[PDB]
């Protein structure tokens, strides 16, 4: 439900073939939130239980409103979090495909990890969605460093977050459906597209 520390918790004797590591909106709870369930859900059925190990960004990612003013739209504590989570993923784990998520200042807290992230773990990601991407107009609707062909934006109409602003209107709580169907779908298909472990 709202937290899942499977990467923490998962024994290394055991590796998962495939490992989600995603990162919540403001103000959400556990480390999941509102959205990370749904799509933790759908790949469960992908892979199964232990072909998926599913991982939300707690620690020091406190989540807090007033971050997302911050240069990246996040603290360097959040960054420094995710980076340690996907560090700790290619360590455990050198066999597994990691895939990735946000949301709103977890969307900048993703893009912000993948864009500081070494190289060789990176190119590990085969795929991230990113909902109410907070800096999808500085950034062209693109991370750092990144495919596009391996980025997904879910960028509502009306979402102000997506269109260079940081106001909340009601398009940016609107996500539900794509975190239901598309995203998880998108996510499993560039995962089969290069395999699993």
């Amino acid at each position: 439900r709202t937290t899942r520390d499977d990467l923490i918790n998962g024994n290394s004797a055991s590796c998962a073939d495939v490992i989600f590591i995603y990162a919540r909106g403001s103000t959400e709870t556990g480390n999941l939130g509102t959205l990370g369930p749904s799509i933790a859900s759908n790949l469960e059925s992908a892979f199964g239980k232990d072909g998926v190990w599913i991982q939300g960004v707690g620690g020091a990612y406190r989540a807090t409103l007033g971050d997302n003013a911050l240069p990246r739209g996040t603290s360097s504590a959040a960054i420094r979090e995710m980076l340690g989570l996907f560090q700790q993923a290619n360590t455990k784990c050198p066999d597994a495909t990691l895939i990735a998520g946000g949301y709103s200042l977890g969307a900048a807290l993703a893009a912000a990890s993948i864009e500081d992230l070494d190289s060789a773990i990176r190119d590990k990601i085969a795929g991230t969605v990113l909902f109410g991407y907070t800096k999808n107009l500085q950034n062209r609707g693109r991370i750092p460093n990144y495919p596009a062909d391996r980025t997904k934006v879910f960028c509502n109409t009306g979402d102000l977050v997506c269109t260079g602003s940081l106001i909340v209107a009601a398009p940016h709580l609107a996500y539900g459906p794509d975190a239901r169907g598309p995203a998880p779908e998108f996510l499993i298909e560039k995962v089969r597209a290069v395999r699993g472990s």
